[PDB]
């Protein structure tokens, strides 16, 4: 209702989101496994029977969440400065990307990363995310073929630490001289810095 | 029951772990907050009131696994190569460390990682935690100062960005010329490398 503001008299006042963008926030609080229909229902405003009109169940929209996930990390491997250049370039290039792409599709990536499940969504988003890693870890072979990145530490090994920071943004990141997007730019630059270069001066 | 091998006759045979360490399984499958009495009873095979003899109920059994592993994170910052020496050596000996922590308590450490919980346990273990961070950050702030670690990435950030490096390995690691250990040092090895020169040449 409306709530007394004790201010001159004033008060408050007493689902625009879309079914996915919904449907993505319950899946993020309970895990898609601890998410039932009913809980989706109550959170959208709408009946099961009504919820038909737009999916058959969980899996449809966690699909959706993590096909819109993927889309955006291969994205990045076909875009010009990924595909030119040094090896060593288009992996400097796909890292902060990446770093660009978490930040932005923040909750999809996060339930993407989360999968750890046996449906038919979640076994395909994980052999897709495999794929991912083998691409990004080739490019890597690549720029140390070329001499540009160091041979003393195991090229996948070093793809799946360099990931673990890239992906460890989805815990602490969070949106707000430039007018907008310096806080952005201040962790894709630091990603890039330390990937590349380390911590010593 | 027995099963029969299918060779020569033979046939296979048809709870030895303590309770803590039952209970830390528990948790990482269902997670802490979907974990019951039930599913601990189920699982040490012992009764809810014969339990009684141990911990008043699930949080304690947490307490006991985070307290674990933050004694031996907080342990490291007090051992001699973490306390003389260049702040650079000191950073550098706790990182190594810290993979190694994280490999021989995995365990623990995840549970202590996953915590997002408001019981007075998971609001204490936060509290380490967070100190334990400005710990950290306070050693990298250190070796800035005596320009042995870049300036032009935050201290902050690089701290937090160290730390999603190192605790990926969570997520990834299982364990098996030297005779034992080979696979350790490799990844303590590569995380030091990482950290401090990056990919570079």
């Amino acid at each position: 209702g409306r709530e007394n503001l004790y201010f001159q008299g004033m008060t408050t006042a007493k689902t625009p989101e879309t079914l996915l963008s919904v449907a993505v926030q319950v899946f993020i609080e309970r895990g898609y496994d601890g998410t039932s229909m009913e809980h989706l229902s109550k959170a959208a405003g709408i009946s099961k029977s009504s919820i038909y009109h737009h999916v058959t169940g969980k899996e449809e929209l966690l699909r959706r969440a993590v096909s819109r996930a993927l889309d955006e990390l291969f994205g990045i491997l076909d875009e010009e400065h990924a595909r030119v250049g040094t090896a060593a370039e288009r992996l400097e290039y796909v890292v902060r990307r990446m770093v660009e792409v978490l930040m932005a599709e923040l909750p999809y990536v996060t339930l993407l990363l989360r999968v750890r499940g046996n449906t038919g969504t979640e076994r395909w988003a994980l052999e897709r995310r495999r794929e991912f890693d083998h691409r990004v870890a080739a490019l890597l072979k690549d720029a140390a073929a070329e001499g540009d990145v160091r041979a003393d530490v195991e090229v996948r090994l070093a793809t799946r630490l360099v990931f673990g920071m890239i992906n460890s943004i989805v815990e602490w990141y969070r949106p707000e001289s430039g007018v907008s997007g310096a806080g952005e730019r201040e962790v894709v630059d630091a990603v890039a810095r330390l990937v590349f270069g380390g911590l010593r001066k």
